């Protein structure tokens, strides 16, 4: 029975830790293979934690990570949450260097984008079985969101970019049904830049907030209905999301320049005017994690918010982190339950290693209560190398 | 169908041997993780070991143990009763340095206390999706059973406990259903200590065994109703259960203070008037396991006993022990069945390693007989470190 | 739905492999038990291989085979069959350094010993969960068969043995039901001696042949009715099918003294007054193994057969043997599947190693034909060690 | 339900990616079995890796591979696409040094070759039970596809050969139901010559297109109903597929003797007069692949075609290759889907190794449009050794 997105985010305070997976201080003796962008996404009955890897275990040379990012040998796969990805527990999903995956009520739907940089394809998987393609339109690194898809009502939706890291670049979101693109649509958003878009459902619609690696330090965000009619703008807070940043000044609705010259992955969630967001807590390296309530604040630009929780000490490396949903149809709740993923990275280029490879860590939702504190990775590097 | 707590416990004579995971001998080599508190709690269907771990593997540089006890790397994770816990064959279950589970005969619930000393929160979790959330009272390390909750008539309960662990701290019994508290109390129990509390049902009531770590060699206990209606008080038997501990003279029904100023998590099963104690042998360490049968010893001052069953020499570690429950709906019994794990402690602070981890064995109830023997945990320390 | 054994052995030609788990191969560098009697069993749906293991793995220092055969850390395990048994996949089954296992069609029983000599105590499970208790009676090494036990209509049967291993010894029959002792019947063999029992059903009753490892270089064998009423005898086939044992010269139907006073489990199938004899090719080493058809020769003496099938030629390396049987219920046959196991031992006493383990290969019964061939460990010894 | 194989081969326009283990790179650290011929088949439900192990794991001794290619050891195993055969995630099917397998829409058909050169003998299994067995009838290396067999209407297809690897040898199909023979026919193919067939239905009948080791350099085919009346012939095509071969000059319908004297297994897709040629891109070594749309061209000769699909680098290691179906009840299509794998093969006889292994790559076939790329083994050799 497909997933109806048609209820709204649950209204929430703070938020409980969810999973933390130690891969790496366990991949120290353990096999456990070295990953990227670890996303959680959940289907009526279970969440998965989905990955991308080199095809290579930490502490071992293959790890040795100088590859190109883009390898022909970079996979996507998933294993249950809060476990260590080894080739012992993980399920196979993909051949990719970018994907996306969710599940509509029914199936999964894993989108792995291979191939070369002037022309890469997308390779849609609905139950395991290819069910579509889309070739890239720019030929210039066509990527996805490194996180979860957005499903409401028996369709699925996506955001892939086409073209430069920096300047203007090509921005398109993706209807699909049973894994086949039914629709899409190029957003005109000249000044806009957009890449590895964290995406939810709310209320029969999709929002999203992503990465402007070109020259905004606040997030970029996309919101649109089931026909991919949309609206695009930045979150106006002050409270900059992105990293690199500035220190919390004046924000505005449009790229803020003053340091959003590169950046990191990231969420945030919306509630009325207000926002959740989610950053790091150094403004220049990917260190520390933070959720910060700024009611009022994705629509105005201030300096001011109300709550700020701690999940990573400044002390530790942080990463990627994206939003995760929880549908009723899993939790028996009459709303959407907001949850995130944080990607705590450790290696190069930081650390004396030749490798590269995350743990994470997960949080969701909650009326009850919570607390701040930090949960880092905890490896201790190097490794036997 | 919700687990039925109506029947009562089994007849017993004795306890057979369950199972033993050899873990640590097997992690030598094997991808092991080192553990601690291996407790048993099983549905209507099988059974699981559940376990908190650092998230690191035996004979791996990550097993360093130095780290404080309540790290922000233990997390509560569950296998196959008699498996060694391994990344590859456990299940993740929730962030936490301090944690209980059960499973009410629809869905299991996992307790798991994580956060700051000052500050910690029990993220309760049905069926692995948070269902709700549990603040410290006191700031002073909420800490919980370390072993199964018991359920009855849809609702399982469980004994939190913070303050410190020398005088007085504050106890309260909580009341889920769905993995939400409906109901909890604070027990009046000035004089008393409640810490790591070994809980069953058994004719619709619960009753729990735990530690005193304040001023008592004997095991205070609190059993109540399911409307969380009790009464409390201390095993008055001579045959002291607790470690440390005086040679078994004379007990009393309040907190016995020659010695008895430190502990170890254990367990009891009360009959009419009598009690079967499960102990360490040696009166300082936690070294050898016994289980002892004083007929009316639950109420009465002795030293006498009826029968001695040994379980671990005296010449082997043991260390924490718990108790589990069999239901009718699991067995097909028409009563409940008392069952036991003992944890087999190798490592620090004994023996000269760097780490400490823990084996387990367990026990059930059975009319028939059995025999006294050594299952000790068999690991020849110490490793190559 | 019980299993019936109301239909008769299948008649074959030869037989064909079945699997090889190649488990000390594997275990050079995998993590894989070191155990010793692998025997198989299956139910209606699939075949597992059980085994014993004393909680370690190959190529650890744990391995250390020192230690006394029957120690507190043997447990029973089983993992499919052919897959090597490693704590990564096989599933726990009873603490035990004797056991047998078989399943009747709606759940597994298994039976696993464990306890002092003076005293062990069998601990019969059903679907993981104690059933009953059966105590030594001779306080004298109370064993069982190390190989499947045989069901017929919904009723499960098994021989064990308490006594001395040199003279008389005293042998009992059980019938049990969902792992319960409905019946039992001690038997009365003067100068018999029984061990290692490897049953099977047909046409309703079993017949099994087992070990005498007192005086004789046959096998003895019991048959008996779903109630217990017995003949007993031993195979005057002068194809001697025990070891050590003397050249094949003139057997007898009553223990041959010359040269088997000691021994090794093995099996045989009887069919009308024919015998398919399972053994090794060497006379005083556990070395090759084959199968022979004697027709006329389970009744007779002579040294004459009509077929010999080569399964692991004399230079290589046998030891335990043992027969197991597939239902119609699970073949869609209208007879009983004879198959056998062999597990091959590697390590002590024969090698220069301080560890001893075995493998496994199987076979099953089969109309159309087969070759003889040898299908050895083929582990390169000694290992790191 | 069994699974119908009327419908026709769906139209194509080029491949897109499904899968890759990187197994190699995976087993420098993790526990991989050495492996050769993984073959993909899948069922109703899901797609499934076989493949034959010499029942090593790399980087251990016992992956000495100076072993002859049919010892004992070899096994015929499988586990889930794209992941890394280890004996932790892999079933074990069939001690097999040749071997295939196919799923009828009921159970999984698994054919394992085992036994001397002169006499070997194919144990054939229906869910796992032993259903049937053929000889070797010219007791010269029975063997068989080493890839997936075909089903049709509850009836499953093999092609064997015995006899030489150079001259004449004697090729047979048989059609089988319920892993029973019911029914074969030798091939009268004067001259010709079939090794390591790939199959797959169409419209109610089977195609193959083999190997010719003896003295072909482009690939013989047999294509039959299902009462085994059957057709022969080589494709025409100018476009060489089998290696090591010519440069592409013309062709020609019946063995094109020029450098064919060898061989590897490979496949090809029939669309009327047209071919989908798979193929190394070398011409005297198994290294690089790409994907040939040759319009006319299994009844015409020339160099001419219209398409190529790089899939694999002419500086990378490739091997054995061979095709898989997708059948409409497990994709929900109306026709049948093409899909391939292909054999990464690394170590002896081409690199300084003492092994030889290797890993997986597979593609479907697919209406949207697709990328030409390289995707690689990847491993770092030499191993430790
Ligand atoms: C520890 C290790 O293997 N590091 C090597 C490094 O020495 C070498 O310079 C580099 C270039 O290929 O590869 C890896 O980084
Ligand atoms: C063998 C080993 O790694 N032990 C180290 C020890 O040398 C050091 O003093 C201690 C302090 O952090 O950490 C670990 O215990
Ligand atoms: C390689 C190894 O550790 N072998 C030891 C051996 O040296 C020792 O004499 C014996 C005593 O228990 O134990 C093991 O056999
Ligand atoms: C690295 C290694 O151990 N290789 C050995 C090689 O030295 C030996 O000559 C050969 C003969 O069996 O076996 C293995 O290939
Ligand atoms: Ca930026
Ligand atoms: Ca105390
Ligand atoms: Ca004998
Ligand atoms: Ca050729």
């Amino acid at each position: 029975v497909k997933l109806a997105g048609n209820s709204s985010l649950c209204p929430i305070n703070g938020w409980a830790v969810y999973s933390k997976d130690n891969s790496i201080r366990i991949g120290s003796k353990g096999d456990v293979f070295v990953i990227r962008e670890p996303f959680i996404s959940c289907s009526h009955l279970e969440c998965r934690t989905f990955f991308l890897t080199q095809g290579a275990l930490l502490n071992d040379k293959h790890s040795n990570g100088t590859v190109k990012d883009r390898s022909p040998h970079r996979t996507l796969m998933s294993c249950p949450v809060g476990e260590a990805p080894s080739p012992y527990n993980s399920r196979f999903e993909s051949v990719a260097w970018s994907a996306s995956a969710c599940h509509d009520g029914t199936s999964w739907l894993t989108i792995g984008i291979s191939g070369p940089d002037n022309g890469a394809v997308a390779v849609l998987k609905y139950n395991g079985i290819i069910t579509d393609t889309i070739k890239s339109w720019r030929n210039n690194i066509l990527r996805t969101q490194e996180s979860e898809c957005a499903c409401v009502n028996g369709s699925c939706f996506t955001v892939m970019t086409d073209g430069p890291s920096n300047g203007q670049a090509s921005y398109k979101i993706f209807k699909m049904e049973k894994g086949k693109v039914v629709k899409s649509v190029e957003l005109d958003a000249p000044n806009y830049h957009y890449e590895e878009c964290s995406c939810y459902p709310n209320a029969g619609e999709i929002t999203c907030v992503c990465r402007d690696n070109w020259h905004g330090s606040n997030r970029p965000w996309v919101s649109f209905n089931q026909n991919l009619e949309y609206q695009i703008g930045y979150i106006c807070s002050g409270v900059f999301g992105d990293n690199p940043r500035p220190n919390d000044g004046t924000g505005s609705c449009g790229p803020v320049s003053s340091n959003g010259a590169y950046g990191v992955k990231g969420f945030s969630f919306k509630y009325g005017n207000g926002v959740w967001i989610g950053r790091t807590k150094s403004t220049n390296s990917r260190s520390g994690f933070e959720m910060i309530w700024d009611p009022n604040g994705w629509t105005e630009t201030d300096s001011s918010f109300s709550v700020k929780q701690d999940i990573v000490a400044i002390t530790d490396w942080s990463g990627y982190s994206g939003s995760f949903v929880q549908h009723p149809e899993l939790t028996g709740l009459d709303c959407i339950r907001p949850c995130f993923w944080v990607e705590l990275i450790r290696g190069r280029p930081k650390e004396s290693t030749i490798w590269t490879s995350g743990s994470s860590i997960s949080f969701c939702g909650v009326n009850s209560d919570t607390v701040g504190w930090s949960w880092p990775d905890g490896a201790e590097l190097p490794f036997t190398i």
